[PDB]
């Protein structure tokens, strides 16, 4: 009832919402990255997210025991731990950011107004160049005029580094609901009904509501689409399993599927609406266009946010407020993150049970000693490249590798039979043609189309070195290359000829007794012709 209605909310938003769908939307064009977002969403959104619940609930076991189904293929089980340790190495910092912003909130003016401070260059226009906030956050937070590109860094930031302390020991001690999940919606309807009102906001809405029907022809929205879903859904990075894994059996897993969905496309539809609405204000009031006026990249709402609080009656309260909330959702992500891989390695080896704390502290120092190198001078360099490169090809390649074992080696008619073992009701044949034939091809496609067509990262004007390039594709083929070593040792591990050994392989560990009688059913085609 209400318990279940306040686990949507939960679910509903996060900090992939709030951060990094409007600098998507932003980045590329305003209205035509709507069309692919929802048309993948709509095609293998809610087909992934009902799977992964319905094998979290049925198998109760974190990431890599799920995979008694098809012992082969357990190395997705390690991809996706890897893929959310690189993920929250970086997520730590937009963490230390809020914490920062907060602390520097508490005065009586805010220092993001006028420039006539010590860190702003001739090229500062007050209401008329760059922005007081964009010029702030870069040359006052971030000092990025002191670094001259990814290969000199500098020394970490002492201001930042006790932010970042903070954070991981708060994450530490909260690892070892009714404020904390409606404070978020409170604020944005506040932001919004501000800034529907300002001058220029209608010019930012048309903007954002106008679809381009020629930058849909380019193959790199629809890759930025497909990894947002992924992103913002949780699909790849091992939750939704770990998660559900601790629900009641006789749960219903559709209809949480179907309403999360919903409820996270409308989340994400308003955070766009708010900050292409403050965009079209600031572009209106500076006298240039709309796509001219800020740079693309993890610096937007961070640049735009504070200067819609600039113009409420008591702004010190409003970015207060504000911080805190984004300090909470930020923490609450983090956590849940982190606790994925914690629980995950906690069920796969066995020593770990009588090393709790001295493994979780293990782990966060780890991510400390890891976060450490975005918190120097050209820290927002590495930044970008963990963004561009810790998720996207690696974690599609790692759904598409689920979707494959469970609807093709397992039986998407034996999975119907599971799911209908705990609830009273079967899918029915959209829900079993999307698993086993839409999205697999959706997302072959995309990956292949990701391979082929790479595009190198960049900030604003900054264009990255080879090097960085390669260190860049080494990282995210890391995590990628779980899947062969693990089955090669899996094959050579099992006695027996070779046809044993792939009995024994690819059958589910329930089906031993069949199988040591000749009864492998996936030595025939009707197991795979069925759909
Ligand atoms: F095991 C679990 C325990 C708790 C939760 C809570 O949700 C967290 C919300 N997730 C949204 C999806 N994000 C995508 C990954 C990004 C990321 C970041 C850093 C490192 C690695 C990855 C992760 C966070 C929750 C909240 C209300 C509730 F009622 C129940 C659970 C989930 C699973
Ligand atoms: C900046 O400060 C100087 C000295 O305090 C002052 O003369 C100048 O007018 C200020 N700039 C603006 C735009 O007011
Ligand atoms: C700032 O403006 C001056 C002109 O007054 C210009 O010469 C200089 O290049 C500008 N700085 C930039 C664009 O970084």
């Amino acid at each position: 009832k209400i318990d279940f209605l306040l686990s949507v909310i939960g679910f509903a938003v996060d900090l992939a919402n709030v951060w990094r769908f409007p600098y998507l939307c932003y980045k590329n064009g305003g209205g035509a990255f709507l069309v692919p977002y929802l048309l993948f969403m709509v095609i293998a959104g809610m087909p992934l997210f009902y799977m992964e619940l319905a094998l979290g609930q049925f198998n109760r076991e974190g990431a890599a025991g799920v995979w008694k189904i098809c012992p082969i293929l357990k190395g997705v089980g390690f991809t996706v731990i890897l893929i959310s340790l690189y993920v929250g190495f970086f997520y730590n910092v937009i963490i230390a950011w809020a914490l920062h912003y907060l602390f520097s909130s508490f005065t009586t003016e805010l220092p993001w107004i006028h420039c006539n401070n010590s860190w702003n260059s001739p090229n500062c226009s007050d209401a008329h160049g760059t922005t007081p906030a964009a010029e702030y956050f870069e040359r006052g937070v971030l000092h990025l005029h002191q670094s001259h590109g990814i290969d000199d860094l500098g020394p970490p930031r002492w201001q930042l580094t006790a932010c970042l302390v903070l954070v991981i020991v708060l994450l530490y001690f909260s690892l070892w609901v009714w404020i904390t999940a409606t404070m978020p919606y409170v604020v944005l309807t506040a932001l919004l009904l501000r800034g529907v009102t300002l001058p220029g906001a209608i010019d930012g809405i048309r903007a954002y509501l106008s679809v381009d029907f020629y930058r849909l022809c380019e193959a790199s929205v629809w890759i930025d689409a497909a990894t947002q879903v992924c992103f913002s859904l949780g699909v790849g990075f091992g939750v939704l399993i770990a998660f559900s894994s601790y629900n009641k059996f006789t749960n219903n897993c559709y209809r949480d599927a179907i309403v999360t969905t919903s409820i996270n496309s409308l989340t994400s539809f308003s955070s766009g609406f708010v900050v292409f609405s403050f965009l079209g204000y600031m572009a209106q009031k500076h006298s240039v266009p709309i796509g001219d006026v800020a740079k693309d990249g993890p610096g937007l709402i961070f640049i735009i946010y504070p200067e819609a609080i600039a113009t409420l009656p008591l702004s010190s309260a409003w970015a207060v407020v504000f911080f805190i909330m984004l300090l909470t959702l930020g923490i609450d992500s983090a956590m849940g993150g982190m606790e994925s891989v914690i629980t995950g390695l906690i069920d796969e080896f066995q020593l770990l049970h009588r090393h709790r704390e001295l493994f979780t502290l293990f782990i966060v120092l780890a991510t400390f000693l890891l976060s450490l190198f975005c918190v120097t001078n050209g820290g927002i360099y590495v930044f970008t490249l963990l963004d561009h490169f810790a998720a996207g090809t690696s974690i599609l390649f790692g759904v598409l590798i689920e979707a494959i074992g469970v609807a093709w080696f397992y039986g998407v008619g034996q999975f119907s039979d599971d799911i209908q073992q705990m609830t009273g009701q079967r899918p029915s044949l959209y829900w079993r043609l999307c698993w086993k034939l839409v999205s697999p091809c959706f997302l072959l496609f995309v990956v292949v189309v990701s391979i082929v067509t790479f595009r190198p990262p960049h900030y604003g004007a900054y264009i990255f070195p080879d090097w960085a390039n390669a260190l860049g594709w080494v990282i995210a083929t890391s995590s990628m290359a779980m899947v062969p070593i693990y089955a090669a040792y899996k094959f050579c591990s099992l006695p027996g000829s070779f046809r044993e050994k792939l009995a024994y392989a690819i059958a589910p560990e329930k089906d031993r007794e069949l199988v040591d009688r000749g009864e492998v059913r996936q030595f025939t085609l009707r197991h795979w012709l069925k759909v």
